[PDB]
């Protein structure tokens, strides 16, 4: 024989099941009850239940647990002060879909060693210690099996850009027990997100493994509490003309009309000075009426900008973030907005 | 103590491993020699080496096997005669990257009980017995685990137009044994599949089973025979116009100029009697000079059109397919207007 | 670091699970119909229900299939025509426990030093399938804690021999066997150690083996109440009325079941399989008497009697030597008479 | 449907976290993994006659509590330095007797017969590594084929007891044991049966286990070219300087080691700890006359005398009766005395 079987593979290592990390850091009272609320309350706003506003708010990437457990206590805070306004959940995305360093999942110690069990281990520890002071996580699953590793600590999910026309990430958002987000597409359609929601509600069948750790069938029973984000494409869709449209077309496809804003990325132009013009021009609509709006997302760090080495503390090393202070200001000027929006 | 995990999963059934498949259904030494030679071809090809055709033909999917074994025995013929001009491969695709039937290892049984251990063994068992009898197959990978049961048998591999800007796809490709086409986005976007190339071809880390369906980070070493496939968007983009502007693209990403050029799908527009215009302009390209065409994509069937129940034999119940006759003619087109290519 | 793992290991290799070979080999409604069944009748024996003479009888070991299911064939008609008298069920050893040579069908199942187990284990679920879809019931003595999950569904009866009957191990798994469970009296004709082991197998304990799966597990058992003991014999013979009188005593004693199985080959055959029939006209002689606490035998037996050391012949042992075809069946046709009176009585 | 024939006699089955997940969370150190290279290096040159220290297996009969046993370490640690260069000490880490009752650390590690499997095998790997890490190493028996994938590369010294020493899958897990193993002979003093076994497991054998991945596995083994009998009586006795004679004989004859380990406790103590004395005594007498044919002790030690039913009192043994510490110095004192004189010839 010929080899014809893992010509271009150069190690395949088995890694700790799922139910390995599980053991040492399960669930506590606690964060499942931190889940379990937030879930239900994301729920409500995606279905207009409640006209409190979705914050999806922290740095591009996590890869440093200590910057990140002192992100989220600044931003605990806030959560508070702004609770009858703002609905606040951190982003805790562990890389960019990016060429780069390649997540904290992939590469915890930030030195090219893959040690993915160890990644993986401080994945779950950070999301437990988040949900435990009282913060709740999203994340955006870019693969089949890592939400089987900690999908039970999240608390909102997105699928991204590049995967929201992907069969098979659409079956994965069908199963996943936190709502879902799904982007549209890097050229800005708009329909793919669309299309992704109605698949994602239904029934479905994709291929990962079990909490053990072994390959399997999993069949989902639809996620009902999903919705689009605009991002931007080759013009930004933050505007009160682009939110109109796409509403029509959600109600069009008889799917929900409440949608969320993401301020960075190609809404901003990749400039993050510019998150806070997105967020004003947000604001604008809520006063106004902004009636299809259910939440924003924002990248935010304590320090702002982008370096390329992690020397500084906290200052990312994917997409670059407004500041702490930028992060009082626009979340101040959501919450004020937003109240003015629910008291009509 | 609220529940989190797992809320809207029915089920989490375990599957057979592929050492199980494997064992039943060992690769030959006959099959491992027409695998084996067949990806070095195509390699040629890809590369710049060999001016013979790459012709990915076949069902757009396969529902029965019996029929696809017909298939593959009238089209094996061809192969041969041509196999100075051409190098035919056999579509062997078990699902439409959606609706409706969820494609023959999801559904094998065409009745909707979801026996995903039946139909891997039955798409096993079909590419082990088309290699064997001298056809080479080829197929999509639309997830990262499927591969391990059958990739072995697959001389050529599809990343379709809606997961080629996915990043976990392109770790993917970058581990796959054969050679890899990116197609080009649903609306027309080249970039992603010029990025996907680049990308394929360096190291990743991605995660998927061993073949005892265990949990596994897999690091690949790269995918040198990568290269684009041009299916259409908006407008088609088969034409020397956009062949030229693409191989401009490829070239200062310095990436392989040499492309594929799917007759099929928003070429053709999804009228399946246009893939023969289509397959001319190519030959009248050919004829002329196309030096960057490497390869095309035809789907093709015993019978032509389609239809929504698997009624009659040997036709089609994805997409619409041209049937034996017009297969015919296409072959004996391209054959020429390519001898006479080789020939200068 | 130096090493300290694996360090006299030439490698471990993936074995196919239980559930692959369960997958292709699904044990059938009449294989199943007759496990039930014959598990429950030999239980009665166990427990002194029924009189009828259990008697597991077949070759010392299984090395070719074909010759396997042609003796199944010829045993099948004694089987029915002896059913009032006789509960004949075949002999599946897939190895001797050695010592150095042919290490078995499922070890080595080309008998050319392969050791190809994944083929050994399919090979072995097949036979015991084709077995009992014909009609006849298999027993097989279980040497590890893991074969059992490839095979032991088709298993009406199984041992634990002399060597490993006092391993505490293989007493909790035969806790766990869901067929009635002999246990063979030690190499040295130490009776205690098979009576303790029915005290133990009898309660429920946990053990290590693989899921239905392939993966490390624990088992809870729940107790087998249908264990018994095997005379075979040691320093002397123990098949004769007054050494099954001593063992009954014991077995009383310690409140176990008084009702045993008496090997008549191995050690009191003394290796030389025609004192067997010796041994037979023995136990018929006290079934005939009385033999009250005799439920059952054990014959060695095959086509073609003898041995021999390469596999040359068509239906002769290649490991202990057996019975041929024409002894098995005056051995039978005797046991049958013997009991037949007792079970007038 | 079918009637049933799978599984009827087992309360469950659980899958087991696998070696691997034990494996991360206490990984070998550098400084453990060279104590345990050296320690069954020194016990190999024991074991073939190179070194004329004396191997002394002592400790706990059962580990029920690692505080307990990590304090009985720390005073032993002591010893070990102390009598370097005359006895080469190593702990006994037994985590059950293989025996109704009690089902050890591993089984039963909350003593309320909770089965937490995980959290036992956590825990005794984790009781290893300390022991270990703190310079003293460990012994152990293994009672069956999967336990040491998660624990056996911290054993310097293995042990198949008189119970499972005539056990064919026992003597083949001995033949992949990266540590040298003593086999004992069986419980009415069979020598035999251990001698066939040191040869048995001197080759290379095929027995099925787990991959370090949990995964059912074929292991293909080496040979273990380190092992040797230990004398633990019978009937009677068998440490005098008579029966070390005849042993060494049948040793010689079998063209395995003449040297052998003398089991202090259980049947040559005749179950009775006030006895273990008397029999290292002997032993010492030996030494000083001769004792040529001896290379180790074995000892059932602990921090306080005898034994009890309940885990009531602290260092105390819950299996079978021990010597307190004082006894403890005196014998090894004793050992130490002898050995000098002996190695001085
Ligand atoms: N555990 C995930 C669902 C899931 C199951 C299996 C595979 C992948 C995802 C959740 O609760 O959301
Ligand atoms: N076995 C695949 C590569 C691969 C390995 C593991 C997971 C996914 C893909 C091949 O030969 O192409
Ligand atoms: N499946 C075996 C019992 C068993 C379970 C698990 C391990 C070993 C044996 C039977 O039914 O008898
Ligand atoms: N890991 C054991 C050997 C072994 C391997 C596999 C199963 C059982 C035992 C050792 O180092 O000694
Ligand atoms: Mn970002
Ligand atoms: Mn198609
Ligand atoms: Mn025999
Ligand atoms: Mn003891």
């Amino acid at each position: 024989h010929y080899p014809t079987d893992d010509i271009k593979i150069k190690e395949v290592k088995e890694l700790l099941p799922p139910i390995a990390h599980l053991y040492e850091l399960p669930i506590s009272k606690e964060a499942s009850g931190l889940v379990h609320r937030t879930r239900q309350e994301i729920s409500d706003l995606v279905h207009g239940r409640d006209k409190r506003l979705l914050v999806i708010i922290g740095p591009c990437s996590i890869h440093d647990p200590k910057a990140a457990l002192e992100y989220a206590e600044r931003l605990l805070k806030l959560r508070k002060q702004y609770e009858n306004e703002l609905l606040i959940v951190m982003r805790v995305y562990f890389a960019k879909p990016r060429v780069g360093w390649k997540g904290l999942i992939n590469d915890p110690h930030l030195d090219g060693t893959f040690d993915i069990n160890f990644g993986l281990r401080q994945a779950r520890s950070l999301l437990l210690s988040l949900n435990n002071m009282g913060m709740p996580a999203s994340t955006e699953f870019l693969d089949m099996i890592t939400p089987q590793y900690y999908a039970d600590l999240i608390s909102w999910g997105a699928i991204g850009a590049r995967t929201t026309e992907s069969q098979v990430h659409r079956e994965l958002a069908s199963g996943l027990s936190c709502p879902v987000g799904f982007k549209n597409g890097t050229d800005g359609n708009l329909k793919i997100a669309i299309d992704a929601i109605g698949a994602a509600s239904h029934s479905h069948h994709f291929l990962s493994v079990t909490k053990a750790g072994h390959s399997a069938i999993v069949h989902t029973g639809g996620n009902p509490d999903c919705h689009v984000i605009l991002r931007g494409g080759k013009e930004p869709n933050y505007d009160a003309e682009h939110v109109s449209e796409a509403a029509e077309q959600l109600r069009a496809a008889g799917v929900t009309d409440k949608l969320m804003i993401d301020c960075s990325h190609a809404n901003s132009r990749k400039d993050y000075t510019r998150q806070m013009e997105v967020a004003q021009d947000i604001a604008a609509q809520l006063e106004q009426d902004g009636g299809n709006i259910m939440g924003v997302m924002v990248e935010s760090h304590l320090v702002e900008g982008r370096q390329d080495k992690p020397e500084v503390y906290g200052k990312s090393i994917t997409d670059a973030c407004i500041g702490w202070g930028a992060t009082e200001e626009l979340l101040a000027l959501l919450a004020g907005a937003n109240k003015k929006r629910m008291a009509r």
